């Protein structure tokens, strides 16, 4: 038992129970739980998972430190989450220089250049969001945003990762969505998780019986697809898609990613671009129903640069301001990674307080996007905040939704892009306003993801 390590070093925080750690204070979430510690301990505390030894970080200067300045040096790595099998090779997943190299191998695909190109399919399936959306409405009855938005994300991630066009909405069993629909993101609070951070010396032995946390049936679907895929469509002799600028790349530093590699990297852009989407996207609705005043200006702000339901374009969005606000604003108060983790990798000293290795730095974003201290009226949904006579008044270091440093999402600009675009379409041919069965205020789940208590249900009506 480590448990002793932070106050013989003389940092504050809960006393851990033996093997158990600080987990029964989870009952109520992450998010909670670094709230109170937050609130109870200052700047610092540490919290046992387990006997993992976990140090939170509130200070921009030591989040910056270990975010961006000793990033490649100390804190590259992730905290290992579990058996994970061929996908530990996935960038998410990856360790040191393995990440490294991978990090440059993809860089170029998550470029604007790149992005602006994929536009025209994300916008494609705007209209299909429109079109499956426009029927609910006119059903008369309230709208699942978790599924019309899941349906949107997954024809999303789905055809930029080639051309297997899909209306999942509407074709609830086409096996490729059977598969890719269970790539859903993990409740680290799911007794399992929280049987192997108490039991990790479990992992090894999860690992040579070849069980996964990463569904194989799916994995290996898909493993197969991939290669068929690969091989059968484009070497006849090709589509923008990240597969394909996966496959480019392959055939012209550190290169060569494994054809093993390309699927690995593929799962991992589903699995981080799925939920996550669907998630966020409900969230602004909820934000711009609960207040009508943003949803018009913002429903204003769009029919202006977008004259009579003009398409949505590259350009056109970027000049779009207060649709950003919404979306930065909305991230400030869901930021569903909630939670950004380095493990140290070696003994060190950051601006005054000493870090041992083996010890996890959590930077607890959920608490500090709502610390009463840098943020008025942290609960209240004011886009306004993100104004350009505003932001420089926001350090970067203390909103991180995408994170910050050389380990921050790859697919920032995609998601923020892939979301305004659907945004745009969905305020250009709908409105969004409480229902009964509208929860408000919404609770959030006492689970280990950032989800509401009950699903998001709306009335859509179509203006004109
Ligand atoms: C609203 C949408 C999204 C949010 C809020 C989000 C948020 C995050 C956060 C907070 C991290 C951790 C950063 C850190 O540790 O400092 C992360 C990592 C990552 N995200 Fe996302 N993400 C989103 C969408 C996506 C999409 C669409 C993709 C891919 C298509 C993606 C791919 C990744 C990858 C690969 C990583 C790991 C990067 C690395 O290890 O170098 N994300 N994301």
């Amino acid at each position: 038992h480590s448990h002793g390590l932070f106050k013989k070093l003389g940092i504050p925080g809960p006393t851990p129970l033996p093997f158990l750690g600080n987990i029964l204070s989870y009952h109520k979430g992450f998010c909670m739980f670094d709230m109170e510690c937050h609130k109870k301990y200052g700047k610092v505390w540490g919290f046992y998972d387990g006997q993992q030894p976990v140090l939170a970080i509130t200070d921009p200067d030591m989040i910056k430190t270990v975010l961006v300045k000793e990033c490649y040096s100390v804190f590259t790595n992730r905290r290992p989450f579990g058996p994970v099998g061929f996908m530990k090779s996935a960038i998410s997943i990856a360790e040191d220089e393995e990440w490294k190299r991978l990090r440059s191998l993809l860089s170029p695909t998550f470029t604007s250049g790149k992005l602006k190109e994929m536009v025209p399919i994300i916008a494609q399936y705007g209209d299909v969001l429109v079109r499956n959306l426009r029927r609910e409405a006119e059903t008369g009855k309230p709208v699942t945003l978790k599924d019309v938005f899941g349906a949107y994300s997954m024809d999303v991630i789905t055809s930029t990762s080639f051309g297997v066009n899909i209306d999942s909405l509407n074709n609830p069993q086409d096996p490729f969505v059977e598969n890719t629909k269970k790539l859903l993101r993990f409740d680290f609070l799911d007794p399992f998780f929280l049987s192997i951070t108490v039991f990790p010396f479990l992992i090894p032995i999860l690992e040579v019986l070849n069980i996964c946390v990463f569904p194989r049936e799916v994995t290996n679907f898909l493993r197969k697809s991939v290669k068929r895929m690969k091989e059968s469509r484009l070497e006849d002799t090709h589509r923008v898609d990240f597969l394909q600028l996966m496959i480019d790349s392959q055939n012209s530093s550190h290169k060569a990613l494994s054809d093993l590699e390309l699927v690995a990297q593929s799962i991992i852009f589903i699995f981080a671009g799925y939920e996550t989407t669907s998630s966020v996207l409900s969230f602004i609705m909820y934000e711009l129903a609960t207040h009508p005043d943003v949803q018009q200006k913002l429903q204003e702000e769009i029919d202006a640069v977008l004259p009579n339901k003009a398409p949505p374009t590259y350009d056109t969005v970027l000049q779009m301001e207060y649709l950003d606000m919404v979306v930065n604003e909305t991230l400030r108060l869901f930021p569903i990674a909630m939670r950004l983790e380095r493990v140290c990798k070696k003994d060190v000293e950051i601006n005054g307080m000493f870090i041992p290795k083996g010890v996890v730095v959590m930077i607890p974003s959920y608490a500090l996007h709502r610390d009463p201290k840098y943020w008025t009226e942290p609960e209240k949904f004011l886009p306004e905040r993100f104004s350009k006579k505003n932001k420089d008044n926001i350090d970067p270091y203390i909103y991180t939704p995408f994170g910050s440093g050389p380990r921050n999402c790859i697919g920032m600009r995609f998601a923020l892009m892939n979301m305004k675009l659907a945004l745009i379409r969905v305020l250009q041919n709908f409105s969004f306003k409480p229902c009964k069965e509208t929860q408000i205020p919404l609770k959030l789940s006492l689970g280990g993801l950032l989800q509401p208590e009950k699903p998001v249900v709306l009335k859509v009506e179509s203006r004109d």
